[PDB]
């Protein structure tokens, strides 16, 4: 029973966090095998954050201009290369704590755990979603760059996010571990801003299913809806379109609870129309959209509380 | 910037989780040096569950009745004893991953991180608070028993909770690591219920300070109050009393923001008496009470371990 924002256990990632210093700048790096991955903006100068040319900045660096510290041990940089917006520092020692891992680029709506770090040391762990506008609503202070996001389904760490910068509304932008930004953002000081965000409809539906699994049905109704009429209504509340792929993804939760996906859509339509009238759903007074269908099946019982 | 429900990094605790099996029952244990700690109810059968005599059940057990697994390695049990509601299994190997640690008993209102585990394998981490009614609003399925709650200070893990059981409303009851229950609960199948709960006032105030630090200010106002008048309001709305010690624990946030505690208390008084008027605070339509003042300072200052 119960339902929490639940992160993956962070130990496998903790053993990979290092500190990277270049000049007066320090941030975090990810040490896997004999490579340390970090944001290439570690080599941006303080005097020109507006139009750095990273090829020209990097060719001027020697290996010893990069200080990498793993706990109390200095790691010797023996080569470097840039891939998109990530710097890859080759070090002379492989991380003996490297977990089984892969790099994955995720789609908006997907969730992951974030291990927030400063100076190479972990501060805390929390759950995030890739928003439809390709930002994440993180909790990150100065020097958090190079903190990573990940999932650990079946003992393999899937790294999906590396933190690079903060945007003017206080949300966050970054890259996959190949250095390609999520969204249109760039790793320099610009006027760039997050676009209008929307609600991740398929996740709200997943969380309503979680509420039913955990024994709450008050928000259901006697109605159904077509998929197109649902999207016409939901989009008026700045909800993302629900696709047939999303409907398919919700199939297992629908089967477990006996509530057809389009009947749950009718419930959501009515909740958007009416509000909660002083009630809560899984402890919340708003509709939660940062649990995926996969997340709900991971956390909830396989037996509905009828 | 940003503000999230944040847990401590769990790696130091992951290295301590093992599986403990007694008869047909499996649950989790905590392996520190050469002792595994787990709920004593592991030795209960379903028949015993209604009226277990744990003294007699334990004497009937021997070391071989306990199967302890750390990953794939069996740990040989060489002794067994009970401390209150916790079973201690002496094993022949000291856990080489044992962190610096303490056993600490926490107070209602204090928060901690939970490493939820099944079959000795860590599954997830989340943050929660000890409620005033000594339950926790966890997320736990069958077999979660023996999962632990903790805080970290520098390099030292302070273990404060071991999970034992689920109450009928779906909240959770357990012990400190010396096996003393939090709250008026017993480890057997009987009529037991969570008492009426209250809201943790000092934590709501800490969260309002966090909101101000993060630029949410609409609820600030020109008024101040006294502790006595506010505590009459608190009682009316089923909030915990605010003590002078709470005001002193909040002192920093008051200075940093320019809102005296009793200034902020006037904000909270008006929110209780009038609601939010369709607005939110830090992305919530409810007043959040599971961040302590220390949680707010730590997250807004970036403390590491
Ligand atoms: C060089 C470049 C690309 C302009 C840059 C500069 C600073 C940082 N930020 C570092 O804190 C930081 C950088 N190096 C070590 N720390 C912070 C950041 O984004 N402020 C932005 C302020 C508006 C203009 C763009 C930069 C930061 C704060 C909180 C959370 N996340 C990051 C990130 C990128
Ligand atoms: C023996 C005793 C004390 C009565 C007991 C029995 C079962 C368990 N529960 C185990 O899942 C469990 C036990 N041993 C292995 N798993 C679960 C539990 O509390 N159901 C209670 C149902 C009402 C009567 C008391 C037990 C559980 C579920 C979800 C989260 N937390 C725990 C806990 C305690
Ligand atoms: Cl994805
Ligand atoms: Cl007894
Ligand atoms: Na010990
Ligand atoms: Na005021």
């Amino acid at each position: 029973s119960g339902f929490r924002k639940m992160a993956f256990p962070s130990g496998k990632v903790e053993g990979c966090m290092v500190q990277v210093t270049c000049g007066t700048t320090t941030l975090n790096g990810l040490w896997l095998d004999d490579v340390v991955y970090c944001p290439r903006h570690v080599i941006c100068t303080s005097e020109d954050m507006l139009n750095p040319n990273y090829e020209d900045l990097l060719i001027r660096k020697s290996n010893h201009n990069f200080l990498v510290q793993a706990g109390n041990v200095q790691l010797r940089v023996i080569g470097h290369s840039m891939q998109n917006c990530v710097l890859k520092l080759k070090v002379d020692t492989a991380n003996p704590k490297t977990p089984k891992y892969k790099f994955v680029r995720i789609q908006p709506g997907q969730t992951f755990s974030v291990l927030a770090c400063y100076n190479g040391s972990p501060s805390g762990v929390y759950q995030c979603a890739m928003r439809p506008n390709f930002t994440i609503k993180g909790s990150f202070l100065n020097g958090s760059c190079g903190s990573v996001g990940f999932n650990i389904d079946y003992d393999c760490v899937s790294f999906c996010y590396m933190h690079h910068m903060e945007l003017p509304t206080g949300v966050h932008a970054g890259t996959d571990l190949e250095g390609n930004f999520y969204g249109p953002f760039v790793d320099r000081q610009t006027a760039q801003a997050a676009g209008t965000d929307t609600t991740i409809t398929v996740n709200v539906l997943a969380w309503l299913y979680a509420a039913v699994i955990n024994g709450d049905r008050w928000f259901l109704n006697r109605f159904t809806t077509t998929l197109n009429d649902f999207n016409l209504v939901a989009m008026k509340y700045n909800y993302e379109p629900l696709t047939q792929d999303h409907v398919d993804i919700l199939g297992p939760l629908s089967a477990q609870t006996g509530i057809a996906v389009l009947d749950m859509c009718a419930s959501l339509k009515e909740l958007l129309q009416n509000g909660m009238n002083g009630r809560t759903i899984l402890g919340s007074a708003l509709l939660e959209d940062e649990f995926t269908p996969f997340d709900v099946v991971r956390q909830c019982s396989g037996v509905t509380f009828q």
